[PDB]
């Protein structure tokens, strides 16, 4: 109605967004950059490997050690599902969805945004794990076996172009609402609604980018390739993942451990 | 607090309805007759146990096939309650191998209490709704399995009378799951954290939600006295059918679950 009012409202839901998105992530890109860019342990070998086993406590040890870093990022996912999925519980009109599609939304929205969120943690050389209280080099990530030395890889080469957007907290909050309110996830039953939050949400989301970042010009076209870049490197790690349980020999062993990481 | 309480009561709630597609609400509907589908088709003796072959959607004989379709139903209870538990908050957060164990230890109480959802003083169902096995047919089957469900519907009864419906037994189920006392835990402590925390929600939430019913919080909580009987006495008759009959396929997650320590 009133003059300057839809550009308030807009501004009011990314405050909202970004006070859920500090609510629900503890370690901020603002607090991971500070830490990148300095003290945490450094993993830069194998024998920094076993060594840091004893300055941070580790939850997922219960084998050889490709394996398990890899079950380390497993373990690190599904306690990122749980931060995501109380995210979404604070994006506008997503708890009254139909149940089922919420349930859709994020089991097809997640792996983009760990990977959003995973840059975040990035650097060129490598990233933090364990809350930020230790280090991986990139380097060693690719110098393990096959195929566990290109797990994250690409994920690296993904981050450093996105961090090259400079974008803050303020900025992720509303993109990764963004991506879960995707109106083309499989098995949806009510398209509309959610394209119509979505709608909300871009507009939220080319407000702050213009705002927030004059200088970057259409840096929200740029900022939606990248969602379409995540697309295909989500794609690339689920065939990942079927190799490594076809292939990699570990399969009906601890059924209980199997079904929480079903998927 | 009071508000965090309530946001939990509320989390805990739609991440049961999301986990658990027979709820309480929804098998008491089928149990008086209020849905619009067909009513279940009711086993009462051999004959209609055949018959439900055909009406409902391996061993030949009548007690090892009633008990192997108890564990498939198990089997999916803890495919559920596996998927309810990661979203208690804390719970992934936990050491893995403490995860492993709650789920070992816990999800049999879960499976008891939730059974008493689908039982009333005749029978239960089965099958998703789809077929109701009376409580005078499961006692006539050959020993050992004679009166093993009974200890399933004394409980039932006195659990059924404390009234409580899905939005409490999302609350109390967590209860359980976050069980400091099982054995091997390494970390006793954030276990025990995690449950005061759910059980000042489950005290406001049966405050408000039966403001009428006195002391129903301590009376709930003594149902565990139930739950682990029924437990320890399902446990020793185990070792009794080892001894009474032959080979017994069992699949990969009971025996991980029944394996002892
Ligand atoms: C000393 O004990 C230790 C053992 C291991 C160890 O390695 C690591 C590495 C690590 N990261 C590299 C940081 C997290 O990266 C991630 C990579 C991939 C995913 C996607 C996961 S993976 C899958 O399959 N499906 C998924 O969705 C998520 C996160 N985080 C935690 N531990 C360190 C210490
Ligand atoms: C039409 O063909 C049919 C074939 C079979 C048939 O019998 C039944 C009975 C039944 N209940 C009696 C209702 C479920 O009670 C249960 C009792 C015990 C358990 C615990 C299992 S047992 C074990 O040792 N460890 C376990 O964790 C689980 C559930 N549920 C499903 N099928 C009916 C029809």
């Amino acid at each position: 109605s009133a003059m300057g009012s839809e550009s308030a409202d807009l501004r009011a839901l990314a405050k909202h967004l970004y006070d859920s998105y500090i609510k629900s992530f503890p370690l901020t890109k603002a607090k991971a950059r500070a830490i990148l860019t300095g003290s945490p342990f450094v993993i830069y070998d194998m024998n920094s490997l076993m060594m840091g086993e004893d300055k941070i406590k580790f939850k997922h040890i219960t084998k050889e050690v490709a394996i398990r870093i890899f079950q380390g990022c497993q373990f690190r996912s599904v306690e990122a599902v749980q931060e995501i999925t109380e995210y979404a519980k604070s994006i506008p009109g997503f708890v009254n969805l139909d149940l089922n599609d919420q349930v859709t939304l994020l089991k097809y929205g997640v792996h983009e945004i760990i990977y959003t969120m995973l840059a975040s943690l990035m650097n060129k050389d490598g990233v933090l794990i364990s809350e930020g209280q230790g280090f991986m080099t990139r380097e060693f990530l690719k110098s393990l076996r096959k195929p566990f030395g290109d797990f994250m890889e690409p994920k690296f080469e993904f981050a450093v172009k996105f961090n090259a957007l400079e974008l803050d907290d303020s900025d992720l909050a509303i993109f990764i609402a963004v991506i879960i309110l995707s109106g083309d996830r499989p098995g949806l039953l009510n398209v509309k609604p959610i394209e119509d939050i979505q709608d909300n949400l871009l507009q939220a989301l080319e407000l702050q980018l213009k705002l927030n970042h004059p200088e970057s010009s259409q840096l929200f076209a740029k900022l939606l390739q990248k969602m379409t870049d995540l697309r295909q490197i989500v794609t690339e790690h689920v065939q990942l993942l079927q190799v490594i349980k076809k292939t990699e020999t570990d399969m009906s062993l601890h059924p209980l451990l199997q079904e929480i990481y079903k998927d």
